[PDB]
């Protein structure tokens, strides 16, 4: 009948967990690192609770704490 081969377009880093390896669209709460890589703000405090470096951009993500343990 019967297509359309059909894409949203834009589809590149834009709102795209790369932890739970998921793509978020629509109210997620969303955190960027300062090293400008933008994550889920659940998984990255899971991925990176034991690690704080941007694997490329080399600039430490915890940026500040200031906390303790
Ligand atoms: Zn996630
Ligand atoms: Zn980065």
């Amino acid at each position: 009948m019967k297509q359309d081969g059909e894409e949203g377009t834009e589809e590149d880093t834009e709102e795209k967990c790369t932890i739970c390896l998921s793509i978020l669209e629509e109210g997620e709460d969303v955190r960027r690192l300062p090293c400008m890589h933008l994550f889920h703000q659940v998984c990255v405090d899971q991925r990176l609770i034991t690690n704080k470096k941007c694997p490329i951009c080399r600039v430490d993500i915890e940026a500040q704490l200031p906390s303790e343990s």
